[PDB]
C-alpha cells in the first residue's frame, strides 16, 4: 500500500525488534544473518521491516530456510516465540 511499513510503527516493530534479538530459536541466525547481509543493514529489524515493507531480507533467509521454517521465525520473531509455535495465527 504504502503506510503499511509495519503500521504498528517503530515503536512495536522495536518490541519485534527486541523478539529479535533474542536469538530466536529456527534458522533465523544463519538465515537472517546473510539475509541482512546482502541488505547490510546490519540490525535485522531492518531486514525483517523491509519484507514487511515491500521484500529485501527474503532473498538469502528464504535461500536458507524453509517456507516453514519461516513461519516459526515469523511467530517467533513478533510473538518473540521461535518454540512453542510454529503459528501463533490467532
Amino acid at each position: 500500500h504504502h503506510q503499511e511499513l509495519c503500521t504498528k510503527g517503530d515503536d512495536a516493530l522495536v518490541t519485534e525488534l527486541e523478539c529479535i534479538r533474542l536469538r530466536i530459536s529456527p534458522e533465523t541466525n544463519a538465515a537472517f544473518d546473510n539475509a541482512v547481509q546482502q541488505l547490510n543493514c546490519l540490525n535485522r529489524a531492518c531486514a525483517y521491516r523491509k519484507m514487511c515493507a515491500t521484500n529485501n531480507l527474503e532473498q538469502a533467509m528464504s535461500v536458507y530456510f524453509t517456507n516453514e521454517q519461516i513461519k516459526e521465525i515469523h511467530d517467533a520473531a513478533t510473538a518473540c516465540d521461535p518454540e512453542a509455535h510454529h503459528e501463533h495465527d490467532h
